[PDB]
DNA sequence: ATTTTGACGCT
DNA sequence: AGCGTCAA
């Protein structure tokens, strides 16, 4: 009753860009907008491998992962971007920079927390009482949440999409107290208003359109932003938690949608995350573990407490290639070749990096997969980063694994390795 | 033969 | 530290 906190003590936005490096081509290429069209990254392998689908090609049945020639048979007149290759690998720079343009118009609103290329959470509980201290007890319009579904609504005793969208909205507004500055609802809806501003000026500055979720923690804003994209936001509040979740499939919430989720789903024999309600907080902690349990016993409720935290770079600069089937690197001049071009890309971005941000990475992490091996990573060793030398990157990454080479004769490498992959980490500010 | 990324948890 | 999980 009186002592069983809500989780309505924080409002929190995750905006997450729509098909992202569609846009960014879209953007460059005036001929690809409006259109079905794809971003792959290599060709020669069964087309490319297909990366970012725009909506109108998603129409077709054209998803991430699928091979390039496969979703053309599915739409004959998918247009395709390629991905940049650079020292012979797919290169990603224009998409980070892009990134970047988006991340720091929103850290104009807010303290961001970068949670992918495209997508951050944004803490404004404190603007949404900046903003309710500034309307002095007016109400709040319509018109002021142009794009904004709240979830739930409309309820109770039009056949188009745009009605139902209005309807629900107006039966939200029309129930609202606004003369009550800590209510839950009312906090909410001002954040709806700040993120529709916030998306605007996205749009105005970048010509990117993204989506939003709007809720109490960062777990229901992620559910919520998935919930009417594209180019739209969406409102879950407290209150509509219980029959959000009352059909909602477990793998869908985030750190869910593997492992942890199956086993949920098995060891209790439940589906939705409703269901999760009916076990005590110990049950959960027995079968999960203590953070998982006490985690899962909270979130089923619609509480979550993990901070967006404030940080608006990558906290890791990495550089990975496969090498499939018949491209294995079987000698030793490949394998330093490969290591080479990998650091060269690295040197590059980590130049630029220490350039713009102040920062020096400290430790160079190297990590490769052999011909056979299971696992994705086959080794993972680290060395000291002292020099943003791509030449000394590549020898210091050849010393850490040259001996898992097997082969008694030198100039082979045995097993053939399927994955190069360097990454800088651990930075301290320069 | 999706690939190329990132963040965070465990021991 | 090195490995595993989960997510763009
Ligand atoms: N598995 C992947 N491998 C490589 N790149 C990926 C992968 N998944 C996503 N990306 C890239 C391309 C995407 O445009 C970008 C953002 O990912 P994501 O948000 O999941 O989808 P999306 O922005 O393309 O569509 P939408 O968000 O509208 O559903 O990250
Ligand atoms: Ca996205
Ligand atoms: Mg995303």
């Amino acid at each position: 009753g009186p002592h069983m906190a809500t989780g309505q003590d924080r409002v929190v936005a995750l905006v997450d860009m729509d098909c992202f490096f569609v846009q960014v081509e879209q953007r460059q290429n005036p001929h690809l907008r409006n259109k079905p069209c794809a971003v792959v990254q290599y060709k020669s392998w069964k087309g490319g491998g297909i990366i970012a689908v725009s909506y109108e090609a998603r129409a077709f049945g054209v998803t991430r992962s699928m091979w390039a020639d496969d979703a053309k048979k599915l739409c004959p007149d998918l247009l395709l971007a390629q991905v940049r290759e650079s020292r012979g690998k797919a290169n990603l720079t224009k998409y980070r920079e892009a990134s970047v343009e988006v991340m720091e118009i929103m850290s104009r609103f807010a303290v961001i927390e970068r949670a992918a290329i495209d997508e951050a959470y944004v803490d404004l509980t404190s603007a949404v009482q900046e903003r309710l201290q500034k309307l002095q007890g007016q109400p709040i319009s319509a018109d002021l949440l142009p794009s904004t579904y709240i979830e739930g609504l409309p309820q109770g005793p039009t056949v188009q999409k745009e009605g139902m969208r209005k309807q629900g909205l107006f039966q939200w507004l029309d129930s609202l107290q606004i003369d009550n500055l800590t209510s839950p609802d009312l906090q909410l809806t001002v954040g709806a208003v700040i993120v529709e501003e916030m998306r605007a000026a996205i749009e105005r500055e970048t010509g990117f359109q993204c989506s939003a979720g709007i809720s109490h923690n960062k777990v229901l804003a992620k559910l919520a932003c998935g919930l009417n994209k594209p180019n739209r936001q969406t409102l879950v509040s407290h209150g509509s938690v219980p029959q959000l979740f009352s059909q909602m499939p477990i793998r869908k919430i985030r750190s869910l949608g593997g492992k942890l989720g199956a086993s949920v789903i098995e060891i209790l024999g439940i589906e939705y995350m409703g269901e999760l309600t009916q076990f005590t907080e110990s049950q959960l902690q027995s079968h999960f573990g203590e953070k998982n349990g006490s985690w899962l016993y909270a979130m089923c409720r619609g509480i979550e407490h993990d901070p967006v935290k404030p940080r608006q770079l990558p906290k890791t600069i990495g550089c990975s290639k496969n090498f499939p089937g018949k491209t294995a690197l079987a000698t030793r001049e490949q394998v330093q070749w490969w290591l080479l071009q990998l650091a060269q890309e690295l040197e590059e971005r980590l130049t630029k990096d220490r350039n713009d941000n102040d920062r020096v990475a400290t430790q160079l992490v190297v990590s490769i997969r052999v011909q056979g091996d299971k696992r994705l990573s086959s080794l993972r060793r680290c060395c000291a980063l002292t020099r943003y030398d791509a030449h000394k990157m590549s020898h210091d990454a050849f010393t850490v694994i040259k001996n898992c080479n097997t082969s008694g004769i030198q100039t082979e490498w045995s097993p053939p390795l399927t994955m190069l992959f360097l990454c800088a980490t651990k930075f301290s500010a320069s």
